[PDB]
């Protein structure tokens, strides 16, 4: 199988059960809502060091499509562990939403999807010191808690689900430079798939993992010196001389999937791309297997 | 005192020693550091609930400048406690920088300010997992570890000193909108400091905080009322809508001083500013007090 | 007649018939399909003074619904005369998009809008020397002209409309920071309105006029002194101490109606907001009158 | 002579005399100054085809710096015809600086540089239609122009000298991804340079001309083919498969010198790159000539 001459190679990426959230953050405007976004979902690419994995969902939500009449924007933040989760909302929501200059914060987990909740806008309600309130916004329950700034609203409760975690697809090229506009492109393309993330630095994996490691036993994770280009026995491809890796959670399967389809449709239309790979545990370890074939 | 018709109030900010490191992160391009950037100084507005307080220092270094001759950024990252920081930078670098397209990590720390020192580089390295190799780039200790990509590139060791945390002044304003804008302009001059960041969303604290809570035994924290005017009781003077506050982390006294002065001087100019004010514990918590009328 | 509390006066936006044109710009990424957006559409906010009136139209066009499956964004460029038109786009897709790294130029006029043709990239292809190269790209005719960076693919014709330019509302609120945040929440809703675009500066004008002058017979445009609020005869409210401009053109008038109508809603739901009003000409002289009620 | 392992071809570049207005727009934040620059500075990459050749100097000036303590940015305006650059800044800052949000216009010419004088605020001034106001401001001469927002401000009188247009080197690489990864590196080196600026699309020639035409008798300039990459009979090093070409106009010959300078350093410490070149006339044309080796 090739797209554009790019081979896709026939196997699979191995991805988790995970719970997440989705929160949608309102602002004064787009440039507030990301001043927000960054901030409440920076330190959050892997759960290997990091307290959660954390992106953005949808970049630009219509002033006339939220509950405040005000620019939106969807986040997710997920964990392999729900008390995590809650904590990671708790403290994302409380420390980086909530700060931010006229930030809202609202739930914005599918009916459909839901399975729990957390009431996090009550626990963050005590903020106010006696002195919250709580009220409707368009249909929503939220708490009015006053700050300096004026008041900080957010929702009473957001919806957890059990999501997909771990979807992937490597990018082999001649080179560096080569590697990164194909991983860019693959990018740009997943903003545009609703209810997915990619929550490494750009959304792009330069230092991709293996489990543990082959000469020390203090590692939960190493180089995957695999597919590693200075690597003297390396499997790579002749004439590859980078690999990125495309890390992708979602609300659920299908998702991820159209991510996955997107993202390397993308990638194989910038020059220089060898192949199209993914990121496995021989079916010994995930819930999931989404196999590249599949997806053309 | 005024400045341009805003009342300098007669106080002063109360902030603390805190356990420093500083960064310099490079990349193919200014794009591509910021995008590490935004990671690894993400979720770290505060340590009442966020693992550090990090931001941006210096938001351009030439490329003639750089160990490497590529474009750079420099990030602090903050921790009241030394060991916490140490396990911050390790996590922060190794989840966000390592993982970043293109990002290389250098020490950042001037000679005068390092009182200790982490080998953060070192201590990556061993996600070489036998494969990474020591060696010297424009004078300094590196280590080249192999990554899908090709190599990241991470200084061997990182000095740490005890800065000043919390520097810090409130702008009491007409409505939102006017603190909002005051408070910008504030920060677009703070990014010209040389040794101070400012870790809230946007530099901008629009929820300031008071130690624990008057109606309950299980905050840390909770809303300082006394400054928030949808509160009955509050202590706001008159025409003053809206208060933010900027919270200043830097290298020494000095630099929290100067982006204290050159914050507040910018707001000023600002329309619709009835007041400058600081935020303090009466003198019996920090270790420093930088006095407002002793800036102008 | 009230949205949020702020006034809708009772009056009317006066637009006027003009010829446009829309461009799909694709490129290798968003970040490099915006660098020539900006520079094809900088020094275009009016045709008093510069050669015409452009603006982004959609920010992001996922790479699977453009010719080339890569990145896109849509631009629209406007004038009241038609041969400047044709000459503004061949002026700016040549030299600003032509010369953009890695940006391709395809039309993006509907079809049910088009009434007439213009073979922009017939007349760009000339610029290949006889090396150029007629082709087809996802059913459309395509020139691919070589340059240095490899090639410029530019499709042969693009369709020109009769749109709609003028449409337009006044904010007037407490404060140049209170309407300033209003009027950006404005734009960011205009910003989802395809076929309708803002050409001032961040889609504000920060300094609206009037035909002529009644002091120099050498203008063709002059302040609007009943709305400048240092004025000292001026016919603004009490209590408004601002006023922004809003202005859009369109490929018809419902894109200009419906960028007036959730350009406004998202404006009142901003603090400090008096009254908002539009200009018109005593619908004396306008193809188009839009009454402010009308839209809601 | 080699850089990082880079060919640097022993030629020059051959640049012109051309006239040179610079000016600091200031605004209530980075933000507003910047989405003043963007519009006042586009259409203008090359006096071919554009009405100017244009581009930011100074990102960032400190808001202490500036003649009203507000956040500032340096932008420059070129043309070879004096007349033409008077009608360019008129227009330019008319329509593209007074229209947007809170921008001033003041004039940051170097007193040593100012060869000639041009009175645009007081040709501006007439807007106001009368009511229009002198006043002094940090020791400069302005105007108080009354618009709807307020005021506009903008310096009396602002400097021409005669600068240089047309430095310039080309980018030699392997690739198009490599060669824009080295173009872009090498842009953010030139940003810090003082007096020099890149009027291309993100200061990116994507399609470098030469002189006259083969096929066509009638064109003035065409595709460079001898390095165009896909015409079979180009004069390009094998192995070159992308060129790109930067381009510079600065305030003298030293600031386009030291743009040249740091933009080629920093561009070959970027993977993929083959060598460095530049254009020239053959030495009749031009009033500079700029040779490669006697920059290093
Ligand atoms: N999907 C891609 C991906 C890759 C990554 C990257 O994860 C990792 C995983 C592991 C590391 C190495 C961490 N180093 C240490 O633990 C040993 C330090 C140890 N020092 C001593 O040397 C022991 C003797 C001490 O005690 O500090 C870095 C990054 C995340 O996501
Ligand atoms: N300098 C500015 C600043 C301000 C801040 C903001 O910090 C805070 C401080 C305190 C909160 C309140 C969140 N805590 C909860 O109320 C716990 C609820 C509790 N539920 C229970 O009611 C029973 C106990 C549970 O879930 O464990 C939010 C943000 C950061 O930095
Ligand atoms: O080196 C640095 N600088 C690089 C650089 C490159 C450029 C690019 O500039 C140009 C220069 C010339 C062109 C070609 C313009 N084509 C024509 O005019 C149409 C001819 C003809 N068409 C027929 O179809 C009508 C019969 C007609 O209408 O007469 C485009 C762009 C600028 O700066
Ligand atoms: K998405
Ligand atoms: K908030
Ligand atoms: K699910
Ligand atoms: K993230
Ligand atoms: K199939
Ligand atoms: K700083
Ligand atoms: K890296
Ligand atoms: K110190
Ligand atoms: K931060
Ligand atoms: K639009
Ligand atoms: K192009
Ligand atoms: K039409
Ligand atoms: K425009
Ligand atoms: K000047
Ligand atoms: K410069
Ligand atoms: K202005
Ligand atoms: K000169
Ligand atoms: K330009």
């Amino acid at each position: 199988m090739e797209i554009n001459g790019v081979e896709i190679e026939d196997t699979f990426a191995e991805a988790f059960e995970a719970k997440m959230a989705r929160v949608l953050i309102t602002a004064a405007s787009h440039k507030w809502a990301m001043i927000a976004v960054k901030e409440a979902t920076g330190f959050g690419t892997s759960v290997i060091m990091c307290p959660a994995e954390a992106g953005i969902d949808c970049g630009y939500v219509p002033p006339e499509e939220t509950p405040d009449g005000r620019p939106g924007v969807t986040i997710m933040i997920g964990h392999n562990d729900e008390d995590e989760l809650k904590e990671q909302l708790l403290d994302r929501i409380g420390q980086c939403v909530m700060t931010a200059p006229t930030a809202s914060a609202f739930d914005a987990m599918p009916e459909a999807e839901k399975e729990d909740e957390d009431r996090v806008g009550y626990k963050l309600s005590f903020f106010g010191d006696g002195y919250q309130e709580e009220d409707e916004l368009d249909g929503r329950k939220v708490w009015k808690i006053p700050v300096v700034e004026g008041e900080f609203i957010v929702e009473d409760s957001f919806g957890i689900t059990t999501g997909v975690a771990g979807g992937n697809f490597y990018i082999m090229a001649e080179s560096q430079p080569a590697g990164l506009q194909a991983a860019e492109a693959a990018v740009d393309a997943i903003k545009g798939v609703e209810g997915a993330y990619a929550p490494f630095p750009g959304g792009i994996v330069a230092s991709a993992s293996k489990v543990g490691s082959k000469q020390y036993d203090f590692l939960p994770a190493s180089t995957n010196d695999a597919y590693c280009p200075t690597v003297e026995d390396n499997e790579l491809p002749e004439g590859v001389k980078c690999v990125y890796e495309i890390v992708i959670n979602g609300l659920n399967e299908e998702a991820v999937k159209e991510a996955m389809r997107v993202g390397i449709e993308a990638a194989c239309q910038q020059p220089g791309v060898v192949k199209i790979s993914a990121g496995n545990f021989g079916g010994k370890l995930g819930q999931y297997e989404i196999h590249l074939h599949d997806l053309f």
